[PDB]
């Protein structure tokens, strides 16, 4: 019949704040812009979704929380606002009623929002079968979007550009990302069932919901990935007085296309080698960058034995030189980098030193931590 | 020419002091540099916009001076370049003949393009005078807190746009209003001349003037005259810094405020402070999101406030308090009354009203220096 339910503030919040990250502003499909509440007496579940990344939330309800069940779409945003705005430890009182209005009471509060019918609400449906599924815990995977999520690109004509590259291979999961200008890698292990390799790429939004999800704990998830979608179940630890464990289920669509062979794109020439310490790189490029060009951002890095010279001027003709000591005995080499580049691919890594191998000016260059050989960088000449 | 050798952090805080004045972009492109002028005993570094100037001044360290001179420099690039250095590092300044600054510190040489000390220009001069004005930093500053949110952004009426410093015999008065709204603080403060005297500061030169004052008891003295306000604030360790502030005032007639304030008010009401920014805000949130148009509607012993959008979404809540007078309905921006609670630290809020199409008067009891105004909407 008509949904209704009495549920604390901090428990319709939590529940609601796994989903809502998934729900667009304005969609041109007017009803994901709501969310898709469905309730019983033994569980509440919320649904989110912008059609391309679905998310569904659901916790073990209370002894008497579910009056009347039901199903129902409300303003995902707006209802959202009204919950932080209620006081510590609020009761809200949720009613649907026939013409399609939804009534939230809390204290000496009365709301009403404009719903629509939860049957239109749309699902990503799979209509495909047979997919891979792959064994990795949740920092593996949170750690390989951290070291990768920077050089995918915000928007661009090529749709897998803006995506990230999920690979499946020999015990062994890979993140690739790119815009064109540069490419980062990061490897981990995870167990998988498939000798030949699988590939899924991500799209840029289902990552970032995705990195929001996942913790730093080893608790082992278990991905299905199939060719025109991407499974995945968390359950999110809810402690708190009283409060049910938040299950949360992520599907997303693949981009469709066919990832470049990276493995051809990285630089494994290597004639040149030099290591630098990571504080006095990062400090240094910072300081030649103030003079470099405004939005162009570029500097000249030039090698000597056990010397790099950092040197960089704008339009206005300010010159910026800075001298740094480093592990190079090769022979000389002069390069222009886009710096923020540079600094990016620092900002992934966490080791005290840094190696670059090069072979000459107009290729690329390969940066990494000898630390951490799982992570991979390539940074691209001007 | 001007050689200098300076710690980064005495660099830095001399010019963090005057950088606010500075422009990115400025019809006379010299005032996007800052000028600095040194001798053996002294470094003085000036930053202005034309409206606003501030005078930066240090006693330098002997030594430090290898040569006195004059000049200008990119000011934006001069404060990121002092930051970029590691901590306690030394930096050698060096100005050529072919207008070149030279920066030096550690390993890393900086060269910027200057302009001649000759071009600046300075709001100040010999003949400039002012009606001296005794006050705190702390009531100087607590003034423009209280009153800085309703001065128009921007306005043809041009004096709308900034602060009027009005003095009365015993105490130094701010006044700000935008057409909609207006705020008015009181602050007990010297007069020597005795005379009524008015000086409508501009909006930067107020946000300015926020900054550089302190919460400490330091008296100041502040010159007003026909045309600038001048006034020299010793900042409250890196050494002691002192700036003098000058400012071009707005050259209008601020409108007679006393008749825009309502002492008439019949229907007085008193709420809990907290309540009534909880509630505000919760009812404000299915409101008309460029109007943030609110209803308050005045009934015995309650009060209930309501809004509603266009997708006819509606909030509604009610507020307990102490009123037996006729009821009253009106409708105001929300914004308005929440940017009024911002400024009044007191427990209880009280407003006095005449009728639904008239101004309301909102105060707080225990601070009755602070008056504030909000016109209804329709």
């Amino acid at each position: 019949h008509h949904m209704r339910l009495k549920i604390a503030k901090e428990s319709l919040l939590n529940v609601l704040s796994h989903v809502v990250g998934a729900v667009e502003r304005r969609h041109t499909l007017n009803i994901l812009s709501n969310v898709k509440i469905q309730t019983n007496a033994q569980a509440l579940t919320i649904t989110g979704s912008d059609l391309e990344v679905e998310l569904v939330a659901s916790t073990a309800l209370s002894e008497g929380a579910c009056l009347e069940a039901g199903e129902t779409t409300v303003p995902a945003r707006k209802l959202m606002e009204i919950c932080k705005s209620l006081p510590t430890a609020a009761l809200i009182d949720l009613q649907i009623t026939e013409d399609q209005r939804c009534i939230l009471k809390s204290g000496n509060s009365r709301f009403v929002l404009g719903t629509l019918p939860a049957e239109d609400y749309p699902l990503l449906t799979t209509e495909n079968s047979q997919g891979t599924q792959v064994q990795v815990t949740q920092r593996e995977l949170k750690r390989l979007f951290e070291k990768t999520a920077f050089a995918m690109a915000v928007q661009d004509v090529r749709f897998y550009l803006t995506g990230t590259l999920l690979e499946i291979d020999e015990n062994q999961l890979r993140a690739v990302t790119t815009d064109g200008h540069r490419l980062a890698l990061c490897e981990i292990l995870a167990s998988s069932t498939s000798s030949q390799l699988v590939q899924a790429i991500v799209p840029r939004k289902a990552v970032g919901e995705l990195q929001r999800l996942l913790s730093i704990e080893d608790e082992q998830l278990t991905l299905l990935i199939g060719r025109e979608l991407l499974n995945v179940t968390i359950n999110t630890p809810s402690r708190d007085k009283e409060q049910g464990d938040i299950t949360v289920r992520f599907t997303t669509k693949l981009i469709d296309g066919k990832f470049p062979d990276y493995r051809r794109v990285i630089p494994r020439g290597g004639d040149k080698h030099v290591l630098i310490g990571h504080d006095v790189f990062k400090q240094s490029l910072q300081r030649v960058a103030i003079l470099s060009n405004e939005k162009l951002r570029g500097v000249f890095l030039n090698f000597n034995q056990d010397s790099l010279q950092l040197r960089a001027n704008n339009p206005e003709q300010d010159e910026a030189i800075e001298d740094l000591a480093i592990q190079y005995q090769s022979a000389p080499l002069e390069m222009s980098f886009n710096a923020q580049y540079l600094l990016d691919v620092l900002g992934v890594l966490d080791g005290d030193d840094v190696n670059m191998s090069m072979t000459e000016a107009n290729q690329s260059v390969l940066v990494q931590d000898p630390a951490h050989p799982d992570q991979t960088y390539v940074v691209m000449p001007m």
